[PDB]
């Protein structure tokens, strides 16, 4: 009982939607479309091997793990998202706020992917020291963010006299950068981002699994999702290939002025899943320069939604604004707590009563897909049997596929993030970084209310 | 010691990006945004009135609700929105998950904003009913997913045992709708949704006040700020008024191809303020047709992200892919927990050690807004001095004129929501609910992988 | 409110063979006379009990009450007085009770050592949050005092907490780096008299704080103080019982006595005894005199606890070289009167239904007949109870008294010179600018590995 | 891992000390040192044969142990120190603190070694009776305060309707005395204190070893220290034997006027092996007649001090005062919660910024050691590498075998206490006990101030 994820992509197409993509549209790129597929296959990206020895390393842990109660994780976006996203698609929405024995002795989870220090000092205010282990994840072994809650968790195991040997794992490069050479210098453990696997290509990986086993995730099945999603997304046939179909209709989409993805999660579980998309979409995706060198400032803005909550906020625009939007809908069929809604014994409640609460959930995903059919918006459907590391492995592996065939399809490098660091290069020297120089000048129009 | 909001409109305009908004470009639309203006101190829509019974009727039962260590809101979009972002930029993070001695004996907050079965669940998990008011808000007294998460609450009270009327507290019209007839049959306590106030405008009202004051937020000084940001946004003088310029330069933006508003907030406890701006802009602005009848699908779709961990997902799109976005930073300048970043003894973080953690948020705001200028990305700023009510309050009035503004200067209605209208009735069909027939007709074209 | 009382007798020829005579005493009378006459005339600052001291302290009383646990950060003079008052004066369960058990009132720890096992030990009890830290040091930079301060500083600043909404800091009111500290950050203080030295400071801020905090009444301890300090005004000796701790004291000096024992028939009065040992061994253990003189003079002050101790010492001090003044404090009424029951064996019939602190009483008074018997001079403090109103006529009593022998020995009792060689060589040791001392490679190395 | 302790004597020795022993000196008394060791050799006490039975008899309980959270001791002296000396010395300060779970499972000790209510009210009020073993533990069977402190006990499990036997443990001499009689008729539980084992030289036997078993600590390994050391004790040769070294030094310094030994421990974990070593030296040492009946009212009086604590207290005295003390220090190199002084910032604190706090008791302890030296104060340090139980046992093994040798060098019986018995007398006739008569006379001399 391991099912495959289905797509509906219906809705992308003419007559579905006036204005939809046609067989015309579909020739149009169908051979850069199993080009990018053979590509894959022929040179795959390292993400995609799912490396036995990424759980291996892991589960050589585990005795070690079952000494804590909590497990922060010190990481951001690349090393801290696909984390968060696994913890909510994958326990319950209050896990951390469940007893030990209801958590059935496996560990907490928060994640610090942030220097606001109001999220510093929440979990702070709610963990043990002496039952948490702090999970510093940077692939680059220098992230600024990371260093700076690394420094603060150090620090309070100084102060109080534990061993930070006994209470922090580093997961780095194996062989560069300054959290490899701290884990060599004072023996730490530690665990590896893999050198050809980039941080928003990285939750399968030992950065994100470490987190989901302490909580208790089987690995194990997410791994053999993400290996039959990859299989698929193999396929030359592009009418079974999920992740090929997706870059192809987005493809086709962005070239038509569709310049938002909009991803319409219809639960609260699911909504860090849409936050990783983002990213991975994101970052990939908006690229100046294509693999020429020429200025082509490319990219999808990912938009994330939840239903049916957003359906008070975004539904009025996403139907009668621009129409600017590809929206793909995750819906999930089973709960793993299955409210029914009691019988009030009004009759204008009737059409409520004693119904499970998520088949009003179900029904507003169908009206609200259907309304924007019916005013012309492009849209598909990605539907789970349930939230099952299967499903989520699967949906991890999809994207990922899908994110390179568009990198191909555009003809960028979807793999670098070049726009990043000027601002690095700026906020280190408002820091005071030695060898960092850059000066803000100071304005000549000044246009301030204070 | 209360202060105004800081606006730095300054990277909006030329020469500081190159592509900026001329002075040519303000005297263009200088007339049309002064007539909002007058329009507004002339025709003041309702929310602005600030009606001294919003927060009198919510203090009349401030000595009843401390009968309660929780209130859970019922509500959704705008009766679910606005309080989530009072109650995370004005509480810790944690306050839920505080003792009631932490809480200074105010009550914790929970919204169940959705109908997904496992938000419900773990909101119902957390909460003892004995000691637990609902409030059940909805306008039109019948909102499907208000009225499927009260049917839950009532049934639960009553299997216990536990009188509806000792714990459920209803915010509706004063006249009109199922729950105003439920209030007038079976003697509930209630408060009004004010009739000319719509959901996404009524946080002042009742419906964010009651819950804001059940946690021990000041809601006098949250109108305070407000009234003082209703007073600037009627001068007409466009340079002293903060909501005028907004509108102004998102208006010409609009027009010059920036289909995307980011409000990007440098605090985790801001981020339910972004989602509830949205909301208010979404809703609002994205109109199909126009006042006279005119088909016009106006709307410029409002983007949230999150600094700094947004650095590490949507910086690269924001800076290297098309240039569609108009950035608003909102920057808050002091915390309520200042942690210090410890001295690590390594000469690698020396630009770390005894800072302020927020010292290196705040200098990340500040490279990640001259990153953007640098690459011609238009951005502006906001600047809190803390969070505090008077500067929240502030922000929510500022940006309801500056959404009433950009109504005006699209002709549009800022003020209905049509579009929400076909989903809903489909919906309802999908349901059985007597009197809704639409049936889903089969598709022709099915593109499904299974 | 009743006075301590004292016996001497055990002092005295005939209850001792070998006891003091009045000849003894008129040897020494009138330069004891001459001891009160000049506390009288030039009183120290210690026995002013200056309003002051408890009106600073109650004006933080609404502030303190934010606290559920006030941290002691002090040693020797301002520490010891924190652990006598809380000891004494509250049940030995009073950090575990409940804050309910504790009608509101704080828990008190002092961290007086820089042993990580200790304030490892403190710091896992406490929540930070909730947590006062009272910074203690009257120079402002006793070393352990700053290395503790930064600690519970660094743990402030880590969770985002606020130091000065956590550190109170007692220090002089002038000098010293803590003041600055103060002056620079804004922090809350109290001062630390210029003219009353760490060993005599308890009934100042120093111990009146954490005393407040845990709900002792600080009124009724002055009280007490106020009392004893008046009869130690006294110029009739046999009404001043420091007068007369002093004078057996010297004598008893003389005469090859080389060690003060105070034995404390109760768990509680342990710290009591600590205090009491600081106080007669810095302030008496001079190597000058106040002519310039080497002198070497000194009373070394032995720790006991009755009934405990008579399986411990109690051979040594009836068998061994008779070079002990023994003092008893004996405490009268218990808070928690236990009765021992009736078990229905023959055996255990003399204890069957007796309070248990009959046992306690008879086992002093045997001890104490003991040692008579075997010549060992003795005497005896009753305290009716453990109350403020006791334990600060206790402290006057033995701060008075304590003034008086550094009279009677010609030896300036208020300053303590021999500390600063062993400071000068850590300080060196740690690598603070300007210690230069280095400890030379010894010819004669006796070692067993 | 198992380390000798290091004993250091050069600061007794001249020229180090002027004044200090000489290799004269070591030479007059060489001979008869040498004979101690051969008569410990030849004619062994009890107390250094470490039967095996003394372990086995205390593992056979362990079983039934694991059933109580808490062993309250009721024992004095003999009885009562050793475990506290083994409490505090080998578990943490918090100990009976801790959670159950922070304890692994093992039990809470409380010692109740005086007839003092507030003692016995405070251990009381931390208990459940219906948890909580009572050993009872009198060589002789009949030691007052522990017959008043077992009736309270017992009369709480009868008013509880706890039954006795599964809630005490007596521990006591194998055929003689009242406890021996109630375990015989009453079928208690039990355990012997060896018959030629005394009380102060009794913890490494059932005494001290079932409330080390029942917290945690490796007994085995106490006993493995133990006899290491009294391995060592039986050389012949002076310079490779700490025990006769002890010895021959202090009874050296007793003859030259030393007339006090100061143990100063440089942990607060240390305290009560300090006291434990006061009762052995005083009660061994102080002895009105020698063994031929000459009355040599012979002693060295145990003086019990702390470090650093009482360099604030006691310092003074030591280094102005008499010289009539030899003082050991006892230093331990490494501590199980190593606390790292944070930096400040402040120039003044800068040499203590970042070391570890016992770096700063350890050069604390090396000040006042040499500063002693200098004014020629003769001390010696005793130095452990860890708080461990091969570590602690090999100190018990090494003091019990020196108060042997010193006994033989000073000519008297180091056995027995007949100088207790006279107070025991006098209390019990004030106590009214059959066949104790007593009577205090008035006196003629009364001295009092009321
Ligand atoms: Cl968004
Ligand atoms: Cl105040
Ligand atoms: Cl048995
Ligand atoms: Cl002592």
């Amino acid at each position: 009982h391991h099912m495959s994820l289905k797509f509906d992509f219906s809705n992308l197409f003419e007559p579905n939607i006036s204005g939809g993509l046609t067989d015309e549209d579909v020739k149009s790129v169908e051979e850069k479309v199993t080009s990018a597929v053979r590509n894959f296959v022929e040179n795959t990206p390292d993400f995609a091997k799912l490396d036995r020895s990424w759980i291996d390393s892991v589960k050589s842990l585990e005795d070690w793990i079952i000494n804590f109660d909590t497990v922060v994780v010190l990481g951001i976006g690349g090393s801290g998202l696909g984390n968060l996203a696994l913890h909510y698609s994958l326990r319950p929405l209050n896990w951390n706020e469940m007893t030990r024995e209801e958590r059935n002795g496996y560990a907490r989870v928060f994640v610090v992917d942030n220097v606001d220090p109001d999220l510093m000092s929440s979990v702070l205010d709610r963990i043990d020291p002496k039952t948490t282990l702090f999970n510093v994840i940077s692939k680059s072994g220098s992230t600024a963010e990371v260093m700076a809650t690394y420094s603060i968790a150090r620090g309070i195991l100084e102060a109080y006299g534990l061993d930070p040997r006994e209470h922090m794992l580093i997961t780095t490069d194996p062989e560069k950068g300054f959290l490899r050479k701290l884990v060599k210098e004072e023996g730490f453990r530690s665990l590896e981002v893999p050198p050809g696997v980039g941080g928003r290509f990285s939750v399968l990986t030992p950065v994100g699994l470490l987190s989901a086993m302490a909580e208790g995730i089987d690995i194990d099945e997410l791994h053999e999702g993400a290996k039959d999603a990859f299989e698929k997304s193999m396929k030359e046939n592009i009418l079974e290939n999920p992740a090929a179909m997706i870059a192809l209709t987005h493809y086709l989409y962005l070239n038509k002025g569709k310049s938002i993805s909009v991803m319409m999660a219809y639960s609260n579980r699911m909504i860090y899943l849409v936050d990783w998309y983002r990213q991975l979409w994101a970052e990939s995706l908006g690229k100046r320069y294509n693999l020429k060198g020429e200025e082509v400032f490319t990219g999808q803005t990912p938009v994330k939604a939840l239903g049916a909550t957003d359906q008070h906020s975004q539904i009025q625009l996403y139907n009668e604004g621009p129409n600017d939007k590809v929206i793909t809908f995750l819906r999930v069929e089973n709960f793993d707590r299955e409210i029914v809604i009691p019988e009030t014994g009004r009759a204008e409640l009737s059409y409520l009563a004693r119904k499970k609460l998520s088949e009003l959930l179900l029904a507003e995903q169908t009206g609200t897909e259907e309304a924007l059919r019916e005013n012309n918006r492009p849209n598909m459907r990605v539907t789970f049997d349930g939230l099952t590391p299967y499903n989520v492995g699967q949906f991890f592996a999809y994207y990922e596929a899908a994110t390179a065939f568009m990198g191909y399809l555009l003809e960028i490098n979807p793999f670098d993030q070049p726009g990043v660091e000027l601002g690095k290069k700026i906020t280190f020297a408002l820091m005071g970084r030695e060898g960092y120089t850059y000066e803000i000048k100071e304005r000549s129009k000044k246009v301030i209310i204070e």
